[PDB]
């Protein structure tokens, strides 16, 4: 049952735990996420990038989530627009039924980012939808004092502080390093739920399965489980996870393709994929402490 | 927009053309099928096996179709339960929103098959839902349909359409040698029943699809489907609904295997399924024009 993204993140902010924000592009991904939340009794933060919406059609994105909500009525679910690049996009998501929208204007200067974000807040809050913004650059780092004013004047529901992460299986070209001292300053000055982008970990088991199936993850490096927990302690309440889901999913697809070359039954390809993806999500929920929160 | 399967097939039956019945198991397959019907201006017959419903959940199966119907309000769409094995199964489909159901009891004796079909018919017809039944066993080369038996069966059950066994079968391996269908037996059934007929296991395994699968490192172990000529012979023989599934799977997975081989560092699902959809869409588009359902909307 769709609920405001803030309704989920304010609880996580109070009690000091993190809720996983998992991306999806189709049915297989969506199904495995809900089943994971059901078996872990965990809140669900379902994300959809603009590239994913384009792929599915915003009508199918919301439509499929609504259907899933009906079969799992006891689970709190927030539908979040991931990385909206324009006011129009966020507005379309709001009209479509999204309960949470992100307006990514980190590339802009402070004033521009603030004005565009404020405009989005006015619109979304009017329709009862939560809003997410971003300061810093996913590649530089966030200015705690900027975050303080930014949050105060925009009245945004949650903020994504750049502390050293980035999307993809290749986050660190060296030793994984995040600015936790900066994260804590931001948390103290804003006192709102914080979001961590590019937070995939690339677990040993997930990497292993992918490489066994003839996949190439040479040099890949995500955020260690240690750091993910330090982030939550630091004030991170929303943890974006996508790469991990993809890798674990394709790992089984590649495997099936190798084992049996006469196999063309989609269900035989995506059944193991869903399972492998569900397990990654289940483990992540327990890691962040969102398990048994319902 | 959902329409009773009979609405689509009755037009095909009286105009003498065939409508493709395409199976789906998820969003990708469904989307490619709709875009095919849209680009070919063809009526859509969408069906799901009990295995597909198990995989998706009958709520999602129906839910996804209704969403697609909304983004394509000008295309007649029939939601069909493929190979329902029980009354309860057919009853669930009816309640879920299906517009057409098949009750497959062809493995039973005439009397049992008739008894079950009739019970399903009375229920489905009460909810404004069409029904399909089957006489004869879907096997390759009595197993073929008895024309007289079909006459009484249809006349007594009042079933909407009938799937007569004339030689086809499911899978990529239908013919071990020369393809052969009993078109004489088909025409007698059509004459005696005078209703829309359905052809099961009617995948052709086109050469471009076969080649594509083999290229991506796939293995078609002496697979052979129904030649394009046979399918056209079937339609001229009285066939109005043509079950297609294998062709879709193969064309789809072919593109999946390809991407896996081409780029081993690729793990973006959209990069795998975008080409897979396209390949599937083109298969459906060609089949629509072959069967002659193109431009009927
Ligand atoms: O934070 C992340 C990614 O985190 P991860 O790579 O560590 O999983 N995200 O918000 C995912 C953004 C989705 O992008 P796209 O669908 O266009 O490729
Ligand atoms: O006629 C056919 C298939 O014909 P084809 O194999 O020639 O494409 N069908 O009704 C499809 C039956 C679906 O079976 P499953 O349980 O594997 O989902
Ligand atoms: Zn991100
Ligand atoms: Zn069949």
């Amino acid at each position: 049952m769709l609920v405001k993204g803030n309704e989920i993140l304010l609880k996580a902010h109070k009690e000091g735990y993190g809720v996983g924000a998992f991306n999806f592009v189709n049915f297989e991904m969506l199904n495995a996420i809900f089943e994971a939340g059901n078996e872990e009794n965990s809140p669900l933060f379902i994300q959809a990038s603009e590239g994913a919406i384009k792929y599915m059609g915003i009508d199918m994105a919301v439509g499929m989530v609504k259907i899933m909500c009906e079969r799992y009525p006891h689970i709190p679910v927030a539908l979040h627009l991931d990385h909206g690049t324009t006011f129009e996009s966020c507005e379309k998501a709001v009209k479509a039924g999204f309960t949470s929208v992100m307006i990514d204007a980190s590339h802009h200067a402070f004033e521009e980012n603030l004005e565009l974000t404020s405009k989005v807040v006015k619109m979304a809050h009017n329709a009862g939808v939560s809003v997410e913004a971003e300061l810093g650059r996913l590649m530089v780092l966030v200015n705690p004092k900027e975050a303080e004013q930014f949050v105060k004047e925009s009245q945004v529901d949650y903020l994504a502080p750049a502390i050293g992460t980035s999307h993809g299986a290749f986050k660190f070209k060296g030793e994984p390093k995040l600015d936790f001292e900066r994260l804590q300053e931001v948390k103290r000055l804003t006192n709102i739920p914080l979001v961590l982008h590019g937070a995939s970990a690339i677990p040993d088991n997930v990497r292993k399965s992918y490489l066994d199936a003839g996949g190439d993850l040479k040099g890949s490096k995500g955020v260690p489980f240690e750091f993910l927990q330090e982030s939550v302690k630091g004030g991170i309440n929303k943890v974006n996870t996508d790469t991990d889901l993809r890798i674990a999913f394709i790992a089984e697809v590649r495997k099936v393709a190798n084992e049996d070359k006469s196999q063309f039954d989609l269900r035989k390809f995506f059944s193991p994929a869903q399972l492998a993806l569900k397990n990654v999500v289940k483990e992540r929920m327990k890691l962040l402490g969102s398990a048994n929160k319902i």
